[PDB]
């Protein structure tokens, strides 16, 4: 397991617990020197349990796919809560059983079905740790429209942080003021799967994408990735979706 306490927490132990996330991350290859998520796992041993505790030390558990870094469900007090979708379905099936009872919430994970559900896009939602703390402290108690804004806090700050190290950094700019994210930091969320496959597309083809990603940059300049000399390959991803998953 890993674990994240916003009590006491700053740029550094936030760091910490990013790095922490990324290891517990099973890979046997690297693709340019990034590592390469597993096409699949079975049983239990496919989901991380990840322990974030708010500033007051209230505590919830949340269960992230090992394959893909998505939220499949989390464990608050003696309730579980899982996305309405085929995978966190499964998912229950292996992690917190013990809960005295399972709430399936109305919506999907992805961050369309998340945002209507919200009623906002995440352009608009602040983020930082604690924006991290209230997002938490919302998922204690049921409540499945304040829990679509927290989920995409959540998402944003644990996953998204893991796979990019730009928005790991974003997060640690956001420890004690929360801000919107950039529209480098959206571009690079919707990017994850097409940049993981050309990356790993590139592998045959002498490092060029096969096709090009289109990512907004830090000053807000709209332009394209074409193959792995670029910063956003050497630096900045993290973890590469595995094309069998694509
Ligand atoms: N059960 C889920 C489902 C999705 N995700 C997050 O959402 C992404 C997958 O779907 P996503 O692209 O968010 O949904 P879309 O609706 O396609 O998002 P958008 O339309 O805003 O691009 C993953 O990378 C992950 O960060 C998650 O954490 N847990
Ligand atoms: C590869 O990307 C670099 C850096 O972004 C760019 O300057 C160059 O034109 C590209 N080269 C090829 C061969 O595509």
């Amino acid at each position: 397991d890993v674990s994240f306490r916003l009590s006491g927490a700053d740029p550094s132990s936030y760091g910490m617990f990013i790095k922490d996330l990324r290891n517990a991350l099973p890979h046997t290859e690297k693709v340019y020197n990034i590592p390469l998520l597993l096409p699949s796992v079975s049983g239990a041993g496919r989901y991380l349990l990840m322990h974030l505790f708010n500033y007051d030390g209230n505590t919830i558990t949340v269960a992230v796919d090992v394959t893909n870094v998505y939220i499949m469900g989390y464990l608050a007090l003696t309730t579980s809560y899982f996305f309405n979708e085929p995978a966190a379905d499964l998912a229950s099936q292996y992690v917190f059983r013990s809960a005295r009872r399972k709430i399936t919430l109305p919506y999907s994970g992805n961050y369309e079905r998340l945002q209507i559900a919200a009623g906002k896009p995440r352009e608009k939602i602040p983020i930082g740790l604690p924006a991290l703390d209230t997002a938490i402290s919302t998922l204690l108690h049921y409540d499945s429209t304040a829990a679509a804004g927290a989920l995409l806090v959540l998402i944003q700050t644990t996953a998204e942080a893991a796979r990019f190290k730009y928005i790991e950094q974003q997060i640690q700019e956001r420890a004690y003021r929360d801000e919107v994210p950039s529209s480098a930091t959206i571009s690079l969320e919707n990017s994850w799967s097409g940049l993981s496959k050309q990356i790993q597309l590139a592998q045959g083809n002498n490092g060029v994408f096969r096709t090009p990603t289109v990512l907004v940059d830090s000053k807000g300049n709209r332009v394209q990735i074409t193959n792995v000399t670029s910063n956003v390959v050497t630096s900045n991803i993290q973890l590469l979706l595995n094309t069998k998953n694509i």
